[PDB]
């Protein structure tokens, strides 16, 4: 070859491995995998493994499980399960520890990878463009600093992912993000979740179920109901049930101005003129691109929206032999997304046989408490694209919440259908269990299934899955965009 | 002409699935034959069928509460500090609580009864007279006192089933999945006998509730408990109740039970060993109820242990009489009763025949943990079909890490046809396998492809996602041989 690598990938992503390990196995091409370090944790946050790994869907997802445990605990006594509840309280130190523990274990698994693994190479830096085939590698986020290595390639591919959007507020400097939220020394007694994305949501779950006896959380959207994009009949009974978990939710109402207090704490000035005292606020606003010091501008590829950098369907950029992939391009932010996008860009570049990810019919699910588990059109959006459409609904109290005394805990399912052909657009469910059962709902949707295969397969009795193949008799229709009844 | 367009014998699942349909949908007057109307002994079965009252139901209900045995434990892991030295769970107040809920569904159908005009309950031992004739009793004795006698130009059979015994000395002194409900104390010492679904949910279920001091023990006359699974799933399952203190014993079964001086249970064994248990479970099975019905009166056909013989738009020996459920012996599960009733109503009723789909029915083992499944055995499945592909995959969930229940693997194996792709069989072990399952019986309904499963896109982070992971088999076989590559 003209070259030294074949491949160079920047960061370490869900997508990004994916993609190198792909390459380097089954292609047997020289990769190289930059990330700017390889165990989690501040200052940087993300690592070896993406932000996935280690400030995502895994350390949450076990904050998550233990934050149940509250409720699960406080259930079982109706089942006969008697102990002592005075100690109301849990631990987040043996959390957190017991937490890093794990994620932390995952780098080492990731590490001995690369050792293991011929063809690639892992590269501690920070990646930035040179040209169209060169990388340059820096010891600091100052473009000016020492440069480590410099990577020549035929092949670039952008797998950084995204940064959380902050608020520009005066005393912004006072408050955290998700990254942040994840080494926390102690629990936050009063806490300030701002926004209303899953991460917003999911994070309340978390300190509601970790906060000291006598501590409170407050949710603060600026919009009307939390989770926009969502099925709105599903956001509403979510929005009521962190409610009877304890979460105050708080609409139209973001904060203005945040000081710091003369023992620690954090005030807050809020949009209607209140004034408030939290021990730490958190800003699940979202997460923009991170492309803003990589010097696109000087290789040629292209920036849009918040650095989303410009990409054509089989993931190729503005130049020929870049490429780019996940949350950095913001199609849709999720790892099996990326993971996909991924593993499609080495069938095409380097196996041949071309392939573009279908980014229509992607499941999906927010670890909020209690979870929901969506695929699909939203009813909305589905009534205004197509024609004429059917809405299936039902909700019901599982048998167990009779005993266990959480009635307020009802499984609900949504189905969205075309009428004219009877096809499954959309299914939205919250409940326990809800991401489980929603992938395998996935596969039947990327098949095209019609509400005649749901309501006509037999049951398994009992689950909350069986109330899909009883779905037979729509609540009520759209025709032509109009909430109608015929 | 008669005075109902049909009889139920039995409010059944399937029984009153069918009444209720053909009474509304359709406002036929029918009639609903059951032997009581709140659940509990000594009849056990009520209105709404074994499932409501000594089934699905109830048992689910102690199954969630024996989970909290092992999420309590789990906790700590996550930083839930607490007393431990109150170990012991209440017996007591899980029988009351479920007593409550499966009484406030006897009410809840008392009611519909009472509301649903055409649709009206008879509470005796329901008997064919003739083939249009039902006679009611009070009494079991089929020469007591005659209560009712119904006449009708359709009769349905959803009777159900009952516990099979083990015709031994010392019987009587055992107890079944029935009596296992209405239980006064938790039994420290358990035997549960058996290994069918039954004997391991129970197993399941006394172990949670077992006083501090007491253990159960699982007891199979055959190799590896729950035949007609996926060997690799019975396995692990096996290890597993093993692991969470059920201690398996296989190619054993007793021979001999004698009550001692302090009430308790004596059982000599299979290999001739001597142990003490407080009360000793009978999950044999269940043969279906038709013993005492006089089918022979109307000419309508018993075969295998009163198994009613039935052709597949449900209809027996007479043309008017018809059979679902568990007395057929189809599959003895309630989801397939109620659309074997479903389609009797459509078929008789409604004009439009249809027979129920017994092919692809997904179910499950409330097991813990537990168990999920859906189409062929890899075995039945390579001896059936000439070349099949056997998928596994099994992990330990991230969180086990933390809670210290390392034992718990979630496990999954599908097995496809080779030439075509298609997806035969998916097995599943582990926490939420039954909600998944579901959804996968959906797609196996639509006869989908392996294709289909792993090119699906994933919901990290899930059990689920590892469906669509599975691309290259682990092994195959080739016309009933197994083996890896081909030809
Ligand atoms: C709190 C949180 C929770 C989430 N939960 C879920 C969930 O439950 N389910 C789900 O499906 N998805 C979830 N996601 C989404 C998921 O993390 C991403 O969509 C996915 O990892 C995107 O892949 P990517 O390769 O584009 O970026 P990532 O996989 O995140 O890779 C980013 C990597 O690039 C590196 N990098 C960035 N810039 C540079 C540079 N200049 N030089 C060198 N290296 C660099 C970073 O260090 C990092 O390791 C979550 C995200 C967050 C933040
Ligand atoms: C412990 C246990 C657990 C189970 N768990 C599950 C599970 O988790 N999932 C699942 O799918 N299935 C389960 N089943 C199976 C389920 O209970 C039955 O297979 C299902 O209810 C069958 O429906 P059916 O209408 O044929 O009969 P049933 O619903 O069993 O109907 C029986 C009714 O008929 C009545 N009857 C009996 N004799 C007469 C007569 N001579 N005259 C009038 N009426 C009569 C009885 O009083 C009874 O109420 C379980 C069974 C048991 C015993
Ligand atoms: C009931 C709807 C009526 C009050 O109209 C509403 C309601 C609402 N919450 N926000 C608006 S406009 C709006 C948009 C973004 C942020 C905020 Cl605070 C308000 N209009
Ligand atoms: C202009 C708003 C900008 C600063 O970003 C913000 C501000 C805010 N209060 N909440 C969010 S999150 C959010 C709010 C409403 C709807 C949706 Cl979809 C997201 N983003
Ligand atoms: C097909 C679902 C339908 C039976 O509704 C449900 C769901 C459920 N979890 N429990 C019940 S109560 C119930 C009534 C009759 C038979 C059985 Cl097995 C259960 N009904
Ligand atoms: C109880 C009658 C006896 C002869 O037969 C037994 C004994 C026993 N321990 N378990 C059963 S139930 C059973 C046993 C093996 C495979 C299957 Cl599929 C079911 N039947
Ligand atoms: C392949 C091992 C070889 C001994 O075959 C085996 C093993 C076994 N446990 N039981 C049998 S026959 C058998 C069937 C029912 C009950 C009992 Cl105790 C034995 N054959
Ligand atoms: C046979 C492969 C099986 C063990 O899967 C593996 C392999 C591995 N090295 N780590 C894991 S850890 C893990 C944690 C949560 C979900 C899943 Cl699917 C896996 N699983
Ligand atoms: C792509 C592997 C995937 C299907 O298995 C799973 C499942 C799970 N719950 N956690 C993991 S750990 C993990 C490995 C790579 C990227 C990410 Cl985001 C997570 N892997």
């Amino acid at each position: 070859m003209s070259r030294a690598y074949d491949l160079v990938v920047l960061g370490a992503g869900s997508g990004g491995l994916e993609a190198g390990w792909n390459a380097a196995v089954t292609h047997k091409k020289k990769v190289a995998v930059v990330d700017v370090q390889a165990t989690h944790g501040p200052p940087l946050f993300a690592a070896l493994g993406g932000t996935c790994v280690n400030v995502g869907c895994v350390p949450k997802k076990l904050m998550v499980t233990g934050a149940q445990y509250m409720d699960l605990i406080r259930e079982s006594g109706g089942f006969g399960w008697e102990m002592d509840r005075e100690s109301l309280c849990p631990n987040w130190k043996t959390l957190i520890a017991a937490k890093n523990k794990v994620v932390n274990s995952i780098n080492e698994s990731y590490k001995s990878m690369f050792a293991d693994t011929e063809g690639l190479s892992f590269h501690m830096g920070f990646g930035a463009l040179q040209d169209a085939h060169t990388v340059v590698v820096r010891k600091s986020e100052d473009p000016h600093s020492d440069v480590l290595e410099t990577l020549d390639t035929e092949y670039i591919l952008i797998a950084t992912g995204s940064w959380p959007t902050r608020l520009g507020v005066p005393g912004d400097e006072f408050c955290i993000t998700s990254n942040e939220a994840f080494y926390l020394e102690d629990a936050p007694k009063r806490m300030l979740c701002v926004g209303g994305g899953y991460i917003a949501v999911e994070f309340a779950g978390i300190f509601n179920g970790y906060k000291p006896c006598g501590g409170y959380v407050d949710l603060c959207y600026r919009g009307d109901l939390i989770l926009r994009g969502f099925d709105t009949e599903v956001r509403k009974s979510l929005t009521k049930q962190l409610g009877a978990n304890g979460i105050r939710v708080r609409t139209n109402l973001n904060p203005t101005k945040i000081t710091k207090n003369e023992d620690g704490s954090n005030h807050v000035h809020f949009n209607d003129g209140t004034e408030e005292d939290y021990d730490q606020v958190m800003l699940a606003i979202g997460r923009v691109p991170r492309s803003q010091a990589l010097q696109l501008d000087k290789a040629g590829v292209r920036t849009g929206k918040n650095g989303a950098v410009q990409v054509d369907a089989y993931s190729k950029t503005s130049v020929d032999n870049i490429y780019a992939i996940g949350d950095v391009t913001n199609r849709v932010m999720l790892t099996p997304v990326a993971i996909n996008e991924g593993a499609a860009f080495v069938e095409t570049v380097f196996g041949g046989k071309p392939r573009a990810t279908d980014h229509t019919k992607v499941a999906c699910a927010v670890f909020s408490i209690p979870p929901i588990g969506t695929c699909g059109m939203t009813e909305e959006e589905a009534a205004k694209n197509y024609e004429t459409v059917a809405v299936y609904a039902s909700s019901f109290t599982p048998l167990m919440h009779n005993i266990s005394g959480s009635k307020h805990k009802e499984f609900m399912i949504r189905i969205i259908t075309n009428e004219s052909n009877g096809e499954v657009l959309g299914v939205h469910m919250l409940g326990d269990s809800a991401p489980e059962i929603i992938q395998s709902v996935g596969i039947c949707m990327k098949m095209g299934a019609k509400i005649s295969d749901f309501h006509s397969t037999i049951g398994v009795h009992p689950t909350s899955a069986e109330e899909l193949c009883s779905m037979r008799t729509p609540a009520y229709f759209y025709e032509s965009g109009k909430r109608v009844e015929k």
